[PDB]
């Protein structure tokens, strides 16, 4: 058992869920100010913005580095990526936009990487960027994730399903997404800390709560267990 | 008086100084290293990427937020920016490729922005990106600074003048350093922590020595003034 590492991240994209930019600008602002004054978990923020190409004029692309706090991350964005942060023993940062089985394939293509180079990694824990909508009524969560996303997929022509990113991220009631995001974790050997995003939750009272409470929770587990 | 925060920034280039990639990689590393294991004070970490164009298929920008631990900011990259960053009363990221005159001038059109939108700004503090090289022989600081950066300023077609650039950063013995830093902070009204950029200094025990030995110089600050 070891601690695991909360965090929160925002996708910056203008268009969600229909709403006004400034709607959306609104509730990220609520959840900034729920982290700092409201709870203590919420270790680092971070972007999500994969979705815009980063690319110099010959074709060459910006190295996709992500600092969380003072940490290093790579964004798994490719098997060759995963790597060239392999040669490093670099953690990685996965999207919440891959489904889980690939993600499952970069983790354990990175684990091949470094076992060929010789590299220890038994130390490095990853991050997993999870949208989380939670709420009493199980197809609200998850209607409101799809709605939210829509554009968004529709901008990046994902090959996806919503159906696949909504399997491979959390919307539902609060003990189904528990239990989900736990066995995600078991998926990739239990080796990563999280980003949640909870922007679809239209509710600004209900995504507060939700964020409390399991604030209250990790500290609870995390006394109960020794893991501070 | 207040408490200054310090961190460290990493510029997103594959060419500096006349550098093979995979040695300014391990350089950085050190860098990393040394943040993790040898000192306390460097906060946060941080990347520059300003030098790639971050646009939408319609034209549209990607909104130039930066998190740093769990502070959003905004890079300030126009008055127009820096006034949709007042609104909200954010705290502002300053460019180190920006001339000392041009952030001053950023930063009272933000503040003239707050004024008039009646936005309460008293305890905002941005963060300003710096190089910083100190050599013993100040000739050579500059050197240094000046063969690091001559790609990077090529790339971006730079209207400036590394004369320019080095002025508005900080390369010298480390005294001269330390005030004329100062003096570029009185500049911005005292209201600005830091990110320092170290890549330059060719010397990685220099650069750890210097790095350890302002960390030790930072916290006897702290504790005579009652800052921490
Ligand atoms: C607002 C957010 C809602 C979304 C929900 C996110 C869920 C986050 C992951 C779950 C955290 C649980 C702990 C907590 O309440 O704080 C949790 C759960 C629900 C489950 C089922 C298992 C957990 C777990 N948390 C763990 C943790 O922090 N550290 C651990 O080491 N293990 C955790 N586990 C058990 C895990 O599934 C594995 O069984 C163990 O890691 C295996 O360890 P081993 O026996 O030593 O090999
Ligand atoms: C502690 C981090 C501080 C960072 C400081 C900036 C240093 C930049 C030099 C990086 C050199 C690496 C090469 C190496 O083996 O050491 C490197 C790394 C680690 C990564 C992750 C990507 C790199 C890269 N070097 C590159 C280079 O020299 N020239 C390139 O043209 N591209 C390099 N890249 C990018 C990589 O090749 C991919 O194009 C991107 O990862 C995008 O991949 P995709 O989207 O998955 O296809
Ligand atoms: C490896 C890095 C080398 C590069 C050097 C970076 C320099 C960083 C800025 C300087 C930090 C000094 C403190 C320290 O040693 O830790 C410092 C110096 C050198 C000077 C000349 C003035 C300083 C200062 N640090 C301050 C600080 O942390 N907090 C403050 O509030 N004030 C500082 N000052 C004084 C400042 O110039 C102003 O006089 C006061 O802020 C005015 O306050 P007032 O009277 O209450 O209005
Ligand atoms: C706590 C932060 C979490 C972020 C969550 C993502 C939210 C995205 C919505 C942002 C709406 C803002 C508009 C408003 O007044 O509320 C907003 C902001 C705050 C900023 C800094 C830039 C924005 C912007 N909204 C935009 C929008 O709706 N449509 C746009 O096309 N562009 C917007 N921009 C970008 C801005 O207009 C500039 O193009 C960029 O700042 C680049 O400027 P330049 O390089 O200085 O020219």
């Amino acid at each position: 058992m070891t601690k695991w590492n909360y965090g929160v991240f925002f996708l910056n994209f203008y268009h969600v869920g229909q709403q006004e930019p400034s709607l959306t600008m609104s509730n990220a602002l609520e959840t900034l100010r729920i982290i700092d004054e409201d709870t203590s978990i919420y270790d680092v923020v971070a972007f999500s913005e994969h979705h815009i190409d980063k690319s110099y004029n010959d074709e060459t692309k910006l190295a996709p580095f992500v600092s969380l706090g003072k940490q290093i991350h790579v964004l798994a964005t490719s098997p060759e990526t995963v790597v060239k942060a392999a040669k490093y023993g670099m953690p990685l940062l996965f999207k919440w936009d891959d489904s889980q089985q690939k993600r499952i394939e970069l983790l354990n293509h990175y684990q091949a990487a470094a076992a060929k180079f010789n590299v220890d990694i038994a130390n490095v824990r990853h991050r997993l960027m999870l949208f989380v909508n939670v709420n009493d009524n199980p197809t609200q969560a998850k209607a409101e994730l799809s709605i939210y996303l829509e554009d968004y997929l529709s901008y990046t022509q994902a090959e996806t399903s919503i159906d696949e990113i909504i399997n491979s991220n959390a919307a539902g009631n609060f003990d189904t997404c528990l239990h989900h995001v736990a066995e995600m974790a078991q998926g990739l050997n239990n080796k990563v800390d999280f980003l949640f995003c909870f922007e679809s939750m239209k509710d600004q009272e209900n995504k507060k709560s939700l964020m409390i409470n399991f604030d209250k929770r990790v500290i609870n587990y995390r006394k109960e267990h020794n893991l501070n």
